[PDB]
């Protein structure tokens, strides 16, 4: 079997380095819709017996990409591929990865089993929302880390990197946050917003000292920027002098380019887990991590 | 259990007339889209051990609201619904029911897949593209249909009805035309367009005789009305007099409007399937057919 | 994996013909009846890590050969065969393909899943009666047709098929009949016998000229031969000169060969998916079209 | 839920008996075969919601009688009844328990795999060839056993059953025959027949005490009475007065008819999980155990 | 179907309480082990139709415990029980819910797809490690929460609770702190244990003030007690005058009660998830909060 | 692929055998547990692509030991083994092989299906307690005989082997017995322990001839002895000069090593399907036939 690497519509930027990187050509795909607005995948070449792998993340018209996805590997699958790999750098719906409400979905799981039933034999992708999400297959999942690279930029970027502190914007990145500062041997501090409980105005609980130092905020991901927003604000007010924010997922939905203009912020950093051409053209502060070169050794990887 | 009737957003107003038709309120569902075009559902009351109705059409924003129905799916299977039935009035990627190319996907399979996956203990549907996709579920699958309206509709509204001959737009509506020509004791004509061998000028052959005589395109769906318009066109050259178009789902994507309003069709005829009211405001000759009645037997039957 | 072709009770002499196109021996199988009539499969041979090819045709003791094919894939994958492929040339239950009846079962649905529950990896089938039946499957699942050999043998064989008009028995074969006729560039009409409301005589309408012309009937296949036997004296009531009849299937049960050999055909026409020798010995109408060579090539791609 | 009963065509006298002790009517259901051998099943009547219990025993037409049985759970599973359970007297392919040979299928395990997939929810059978096949199935399957029903015909029609010794007639009937003759207080014998290693006539030997007493044959089935035959002719060359045979299932088989005429048997007694009637007019030596009262039980706890 | 409720060998004290509350007497099983210590269930009365509900928590002999609950799911499901539900208080394995080492085992995952193949259609735990696991499973999973018993020990047993702060031992504890943090209006502290990069002395960070105030370590549980006495210590280096370490899971394996013995907790507060009367006979520090009203609450809400 | 065998904490002893057997080195395995007694599984090196043998006998710790299994089974599989087989030489549950009891579960089957779920692709194992356990499988599961070496054993060893008589402990153990006695042709004779119908002494009855000669006894295992010493004094009391036993799965659990003691066997010989070492140190009169050779070969040409 040899590798066929195919791109959906969501990240074909990504899918072309992923490509270059393993000495190949892009696999013949047209994924078009029908005038219906129903999706239309046509593979353009054979796959049989073929290590087909998939490239599409979960970002844009975030249904239409995953309608996409699935159908192209059931085709992958009906055509008879040796094996069929999802290689889905942002997972779609991994925020819905519980039921902690009253009749919630558990959206990731259902994503996870449209994904079997679509065919899929192997899911390669980058920092999971939740990692217990490779849980919801039956099948492995590569979950890869961006934390390598995001130490790489921090070394590289920030002079004072060694007397900086790391922030988590919430209760939920401290494992993450404090994985970083163990490995930069650095102090970290957290930021809380409490439970809105009324209608006051929201408040910001610091842990930590960022007093006179460089702030890093890290976090897994930035759909509005309220989170890293609002962290900022409370990191200036309590004495940082300069504040970076770090994510590997930069989804930057509705006013977060906005917010991001009107914040602090000496950079705001994202992998090209999801395309980031358009966010940098009207943010200045966005830098991006290339992390194709993970992909391209997790696929190398499977394949071998 | 009880009946419990969910709208998604797909086509809230025939969900209404059913759960009017039903004497029960819709369910309490908010079905809305969070920042980053994922689909958001909340279903607000509980659903244990009751009988589930979604009802989600195939339409409009065809992936959005595929996923809709199968998160809503998912959601009440979790919270112990005692049996899930999915109304998809027009089912989705229904005319992607075969593989007759290479490497084409069977979408309706797939789709039907999901559906199962998802947690559907029963699926009601309308007029299946092909009567087949009941046999892409391992659940039972109610392919209800709309020709005893279609009857009604021509016997109250044609006033020549009794020496009209009904048409096939395509080889493909032989049998539908055929059956309606049978319930009427009428005359049967079918119009092939040839295939396109090159790029010469698309011809079409007519095979039965329509001259001045009222001609009736029935067919199970107009999308961009290529066929029912090029049909009506090769009806007049033929010296049919009126040329009505009836069908049971009216997508009417793309060109259509201007096609129909351009063509000589005395009243194109569809049932509300699909949600028309949009396209009768651009359209004078579109009029719609009811199917509620239908779709609230089905599901009363289902339940009792 | 080397190709593994067995032979099932149905139709050995395609199995043999299969094998010598393949430059193979068929493989080692004894498949007899115990006593009490249950089937009795003993491969004589080692199928460990080989790609099996079982060939068996739905025809004959239909239930017998079916459940001998169940028998032997199990067998197969039990005996730890690399792949299993049902090479079925006339697929059973395939008009059970619908449920438009209360109660009817979905055969062609049932024997679908026995397939894949007996442990079948990939189908070859000719001429599905229905192309859905490929989405029956979750398999990869190939239907190849024999038009282009039925082109073959009118070009061949009549000569004055450049005049000829290609006729539909009834309304389902109406796509196979316009792609003949458009293949042949040629005129098409198609016959239908309308429904039977009550103990009246049976009446069929003819659309179409085929007035002093050599009719081809066209259809899937030919059971009872009452479909193209009614059709063949329309035809010569409306002043066809003469007429063929073309199937790819020939069941020829019942009083087909009594009707035939009554009937005004110049030749019945139909390929080898089901054994023919018995049928040709009382009808000198029926000519025979091999299909070994599209079998041999479709299990020759499948296994490259 | 409401009993329904529905016979195939293999044992419909069972099939009444049963629906009689239960104050029922039999299922309106029309089981006859196509023109070209398929089963044909026409449900007559509504099943939604029930609890319907499918009599098919595996006899006659073996494959034939097991696809009935198939086609009908199906279509009972897709007309949305609330269990299907099938009734199966005699379970076919129960001889084929393991695989004991090199590529021998385990078509005991495929009958129920079969089954399984045909959507049957509940078993029940008599005396399994073996009880392990009940763990074949996910589902529960209902063993039920004759052999009280065979006591109570020893201890009324066998005068000197209390000095009588129960034989069994090969090596895996000694549990069978062991249960038996505790519970009558009596001696057992066993009668082996050794392999065949060369085309030598075949020996039995005999372990057990048999001289000037009534000996009686129990196995669980004689198909072409071979075994019992051969150990009747053993037991009297050991001195035997007078040798019973008595089975569950009488298959008869073959040349089993005049093989019992021409034996020494005082009474060959099976129950009437096959139909006897045919058997019965031709061989005056065997009579019948009526065993519809416990599957009439058995149906009915198992709906209770 | 009524409610059944079966104990397992795990946590019969817990059992009989639930029962109690649910005004019911435990179903009768004998749960011992054979000689050769395979685990013998023998379920004492039918529960045919019945609403099952099996108590056993991950705790003690572990792996004897999951066989023992996973054979008597088996056992209720093939004997016909309505629904089974597993109501397991401590999920076993639930601290292996990912893959972050290679090779790893996913145990968790498995555990759940063991308990669905088992036939469970319904759990029932209290506070997993991980909420994700809850998507482990297709069935539905109550996570309840010990929270709100939590919040009440505190008020009644902590004078100075509205001036404490909640300590979180690690940083994974990080969200369940800060919201019993919020719910408390309390400040907060976190603890890290920095990782341990060769074998110097382990390094505890503090974040958050706890000089001179009660601090009030919670976490969900506390099997080796390392964590906690580490960060016990680490409070009372930091000036907390009184520390309180309360836990969800007491699971108190090996050194734990010896650690506890001479650690500096005022109090260690565990539920009853896991039997603790062994530990408080040896532990004066241990108390127990009592959960069996949640756990009775959530199968009473189950089967209502 | 390349074979990797694993050894779990069974019988390292037996997978060492099998590996050098097979001029192997072990696959690196961390097998222990954890504090609390959950199951730890360290796989220590890649198995991608690999085929990967799982030896692990049922015996000692038997749910530590199946869950050791199943936890390394799911661990390779989901680190992208080719294939993986459990070497099983003990079937765990196998006497739980069917419900003869009221709410008894086939713990066997449970079993068959937790292994199935945990990903195993093949099963090897030795003497199935029932073969039909094969058939709980959807999976090829190979039933090794250690019956030759039975015999080889009982020609080396048993001087008077031509005139000495093999014995059944059981009605259910007559098949094995009289195909030993076959190959051996010699006389063979059958011990029965009546059912217990009151608390009166047990009493077991003789059929056949061993006075004066040699009895050996087999039988597929010996768990408490109970049946082979109440055999043996059965046989003495008839006159039997010599009495041996031999077993394929020694599992000497309980009172057996004191009773084989006390016993009159001249030898009591058993494969090492399961340790004998600690059993052979308390039993002078335990003999080892080694079945790695078996093993190995089925291992070796399962992988061929
Ligand atoms: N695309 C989305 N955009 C915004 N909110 C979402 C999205 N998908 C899910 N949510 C909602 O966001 C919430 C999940 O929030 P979040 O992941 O920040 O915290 P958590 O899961 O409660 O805790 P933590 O991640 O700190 O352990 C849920 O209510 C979920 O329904
Ligand atoms: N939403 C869609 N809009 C337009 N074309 C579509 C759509 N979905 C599928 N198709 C394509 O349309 C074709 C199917 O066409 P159509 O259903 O009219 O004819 P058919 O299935 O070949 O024959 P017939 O229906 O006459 O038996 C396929 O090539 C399929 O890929
Ligand atoms: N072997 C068989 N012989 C005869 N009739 C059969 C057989 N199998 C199924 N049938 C019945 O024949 C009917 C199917 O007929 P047929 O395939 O000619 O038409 P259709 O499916 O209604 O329409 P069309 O094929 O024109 O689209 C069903 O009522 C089915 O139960
Ligand atoms: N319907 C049938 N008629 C005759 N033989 C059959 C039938 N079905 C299977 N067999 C064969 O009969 C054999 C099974 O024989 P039988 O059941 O008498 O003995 P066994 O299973 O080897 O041992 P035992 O039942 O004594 O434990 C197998 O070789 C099987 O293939
Ligand atoms: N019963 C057990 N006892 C001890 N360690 C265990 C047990 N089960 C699993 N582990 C191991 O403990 C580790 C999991 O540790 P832990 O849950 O404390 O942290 P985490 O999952 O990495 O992060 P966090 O819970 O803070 O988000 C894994 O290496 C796992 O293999
Ligand atoms: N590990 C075990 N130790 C002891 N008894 C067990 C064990 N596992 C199961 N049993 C019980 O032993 C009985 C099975 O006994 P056994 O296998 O000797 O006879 P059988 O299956 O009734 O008949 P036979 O094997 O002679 O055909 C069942 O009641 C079963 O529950
Ligand atoms: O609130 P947003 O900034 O839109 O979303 C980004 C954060 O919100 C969620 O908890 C994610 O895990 C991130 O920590
Ligand atoms: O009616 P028969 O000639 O027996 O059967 C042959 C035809 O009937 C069915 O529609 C088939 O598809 C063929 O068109
Ligand atoms: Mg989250
Ligand atoms: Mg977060
Ligand atoms: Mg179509
Ligand atoms: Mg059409
Ligand atoms: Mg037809
Ligand atoms: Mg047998
Ligand atoms: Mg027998
Ligand atoms: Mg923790
Ligand atoms: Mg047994
Ligand atoms: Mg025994």
């Amino acid at each position: 079997p040899n590798i066929k690497i195919f791109s959906g519509s969501s990240h074909q930027d990504l899918s072309q380095k992923i490509a270059d990187r393993l000495g190949l050509e892009l696999g013949k795909v047209v994924t078009k819709k029908f005038s219906n607005q129903e999706t239309c995948v046509e593979i353009g070449e054979s796959v049989r017996g073929e290590d087909v792998y998939i490239v599409q993340s979960g970002c844009g018209e975030i249904n239409d990409n995953l309608m996409e996805l699935l159908i192209m590997i059931n085709a992958c699958k009906i055509a008879s591929a040796s094996r069929v790999t999802a290689v889905i750098p942002c997972f779609p719906y991994a925020r819905q990865d519980k039921k902690d409400k009253s009749r919630a979905p558990i959206s990731a799981k259902l994503v996870a089993n449209m994904l079997s039933v679509a065919g899929a034999d192997h899911i390669i992708t980058m920092d999971l929302h939740a990692s217990q999400i490779q849980g919801f297959f039956d099948i492995p999942v590569d979950n890869l880390y961006a934390e390598p690279a995001v130490l790489k930029w921090i070394r590289e970027n920030i002079s004072e990197w060694r007397n900086c502190t790391i922030v988590s914007p919430d209760a939920g990145g401290a494992k993450r946050v404090t994985s970083i500062a163990d490995r930069l041997n650095v102090d970290f501090a957290l930021i809380h917003k409490e439970r809105k409980k009324a209608n006051e105005v929201d408040r910001m609980v610091l842990v930590g000292d960022v007093k006179d130092r460089v702030a890093i905020l890290v976090d897994d991901m930035a759909d509005t920027c309220g989170t890293i927003c609002h962290a900022a604000d409370k990191l200036l007010s309590a004495g940082a002098t300069r504040v970076y924010a770090i994510l590997t997922h930069g989804i930057f939905s509705g006013p977060a380019i906005s917010r991001i203009n009107n914040a602090c912020f000496e950079a705001v950093v994202v992998t090209n887990t999801i395309p980031q051409e358009d966010k940098m053209k009207h943010c200045s502060k966005i830098q991006v991590i290339d992390i194709s070169m993970i992909l391209a050794e997790a696929i190398r990887r499977t394949h071998n």
